[PDB]
Parts: C-alpha cells; structure tokens; sequence
C-alpha cells in the first residue's frame, strides 16, 4: 500500500456523481463510504482510495471536473504499519491489541472454561470455507430468559468491530457480582454473542489484503469472490442499492440467504425468535447509530421510540470522551440499501434494532489503531449497557 492515499471528496449535485461514476468506471477506486458510487446522494462527502499508479489520473480528473477534495490519509502504508501499537507484550490474545482468528477462536474456548457459569459456547454452522462460527451465550442460566444478539465482523476489514465483542464479553465477565446493572442484566437476560460473522473474509484481511469486505465464497461463472454479508438478508433483497454483479463489494448473493453463514445467524435467529428480545450489529467507521429501514424510506411503527432511545445513547457515549456520534434511519442518514440483517431482524418482529458504526470519521477509517481499542469500546459500553437497561424494562 506504498503510496496509496485515501480521499475525501465533495459532491453537490447529480452532476458530480455520474461523474465519479465515469472515474470508477476507469480507475480502481476502493470507496470506503459510502461503499459504492451508486450509494453517492448530493450535498455529501465520499472516502475512497486510490492505488499509487492512479493518484495523479484521479487528481487532475477531480481538479479538471471541479470535485474539491481533500486528502485524508497521505500514505497508506504507514497508517498499515502504525497500526499493531499495542503497548502489550504479549504473543496471545489481548483486549488491547487485535487478534487473529486462531488467536480469537482459541479465546472462546478459554473465556468458557475459566467462567462457566456465566459463559457457554456453540458452533452455529460452518463457514465457507469450513471454520466453524462459534456463539458466546453470556448469563446466568435460568428458566425462560429473554434474549439480547449481538455480533460482530460482518465486514472483514472492520477490526474494531470484531474487537467490541471480544470487550464486552471481558466485561460482563469482570463486573458481574460487581456492578449493580451488569449484574442484573446477565441474571435478567442473556446475550448471544457472535464475535465474528465473516470468518473466512477476517482470515483474508490477515493474510492477503487487509482492505477486503465480503465472504470468501466462490462465484458461479466468474473468478471473483465473495457476496457482501450486510447484502444477503431477505430484507427487500437486493431491489435497490445493491448489485448482482458478484465482482462488486455490493454483491448482493445469488439468493437471499446463499451465505452458508448469514443463513446460519438466520436460521439461529428465527429459532430463537421468541426470546430474543433486541438485535445489535456492529460495523464501522463513521460514529453513527443506524435503525430501520435502509432498504425503504418507510419508517418503523415505532420510529419515535427508537429515534429517543438513539438520541439517549448517543448521549451517555459521548460521556467518557467528548466522541460525537450521529443517528437516524439507514435510508435518509445513508441512502437506500437492501438486504441488511438490522432491517430483516426487525421485520422478524424485533422492535429493538440497532446498527452502531464504530470511530473514527476518517482520519484512520477501517485501520484504527489499537491503541484506541479501549477508549473506543469502554464509550460504546456506554451505549450498549443504556439500550440493554431500556430493553429490560421494556420486555
Ligand atoms: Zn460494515
């Protein structure tokens, strides 16, 4: 990624935006967010980066068409290598440092056996590739408890993500017996947590290229790989803001449900549909906090209680340090998309369903590095343990 920068680019009108396609359409551009150019809506911003061999194609192109730009990020390469500053020496698994998927794997089995009274772990089907995907059940085991999911890692370049879940499961441990509300929570309800959807892609982004989103599945027809996760639901599957071009990010699968591990989360879901009370799913960047509906400009029933219950958790986030986010529906915060689990969960009958875009807002992007680990998730605890305290008292 020597050389490599990444972009921030106005657009006012329609006008600019058929021209970033007439550039995308020449360049291999990545676009960080949104994720596609057909996801561009006027009077907005746009990451994106460039390869080394197209960064001055791309900025006489901006400069000759008027795009005013900024450049966000001068040289990948080193944010790639600033990146594993974790002040901990350790060669296994930290809190504080980001770990492979052996290293994360590894984990669940441990965290299990030192605290299994509180801690239970399946495999709820298999990956592509043959990885298994373990689910963390966290509570106090008891009779007909209503149910909080949360998972992490849908898209593998999104480490801090996979990062949360592995903080929250540290902390339910650590507090329980301690704290007044966790200790309540995980006697009142369980979690399930999945810490990692998109194992195959994780893999990936740690070996091949860290910058890589979708599955690892092979494509009929084709020698691309790979469908986006957050694209596979049957939520309005695939009619707007996705692609059936299986060499595109925003591949949308050849069928809703075609990933053998979004309809493993699926089917888990819906056998578990009457205790599962809330729906949390956790991606990143850009510090918002999305709710339904993306795939349509149709607001949920509910829309003024899940509008408050935003604004509320927004609010004690920013508490510990100052981290402002931002929050709506997917489709007028965003744009329209299709196909996402916030919005098939929610369709499920699941009145509570967040989507929480972690930092930063584009300094870093997707390679944050893990010295912001903690401050990151000890904030979003914060807005994790007041929507859990709602819910409770919402059951
Ligand atoms: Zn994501």
């Amino acid at each position: 990624f020597e050389g490599e920068k990444v972009f921030r680019v106005n657009v006012e009108d329609e006008n600019d935006i058929s021209e970033l396609h007439e550039l995308a359409s020449t360049r291999q551009i990545d676009f960080w967010k949104p994720d596609s150019v057909t996801q561009i809506k006027p009077h907005s911003t746009v990451d994106f980066r460039v390869k080394a061999e197209d960064i001055l194609a791309v900025e006489d192109f901006l400069e000759q068409n008027e795009l005013q730009y900024e450049v966000l990020i001068n040289n990948l390469r080193s944010v790639l290598e600033a990146q594993f500053d974790s002040v901990s020496r350790t060669t296994g698994h930290s809190y504080e440092k980001y770990n492979n998927w052996e290293t994360i794997e590894a984990w669940t089995e441990q965290v299990t056996s030192k605290n299994p009274d509180l801690i239970s772990r399946s495999a709820i089907g298999t990956t592509f590739d043959g990885d298994n995907i373990y689910l963390l059940k966290v509570g106090k085991p008891g009779s007909n408890k209503p149910a909080i999911f949360m998972d992490c890692g849908f898209h593998a370049r999104e480490w801090i993500s996979q990062a949360f879940c592995q903080w929250f499961v540290r902390d339910a441990v650590r507090t329980y017996g301690y704290e007044a509300h966790m200790t309540e929570f995980l006697d009142n309800l369980d979690f399930y947590v999945l810490p990692v959807l998109n194992i195959d892609g994780y893999i990936y982004t740690w070996t091949k290229n860290r910058m890589w989103r979708k599955t690892r599945s092979t494509n009929a027809g084709s020698s691309c790989t790979g469908t986006d996760p957050n694209r596979n639901f049957n939520a309005g599957w695939c009619t707007v803001g996705a692609s059936v071009n299986p060499c595109n990010e925003t591949y949308c699968g050849s069928a809703a449900e075609s990933e053998k591990e979004t309809k493993a989360l699926a089917d888990f879901i819906r056998n578990n549909l009457s205790s599962i009370k809330a729906y949390l799913t956790i991606h990143s960047y850009s510090q918002m906090i999305l709710y339904p509906y993306s795939y349509d400009y149709k607001l949920p029933e509910n829309d003024a209680e899940l509008n408050s219950l935003a604004k509320g958790a927004v609010k004690e986030l920013a508490s510990l340090y100052g981290t402002s986010y931002s929050y709506g529906p997917g489709s007028t915060t965003i744009y329209p998309a299709a196909g996402g689990s916030d919005d098939w969960a929610y369709n499920q009958g699941i009145k509570y369903s967040f989507t929480f875009e972690l930092r930063d807002k584009g300094r870093f992007g997707f390679v944050l590095p893990e010295s912001q680990i903690q401050a990151t998730c000890q904030e979003t605890m914060l807005a994790v343990k007041y929507v859990t305290n709602y819910t409770l008292e919402h059951l």
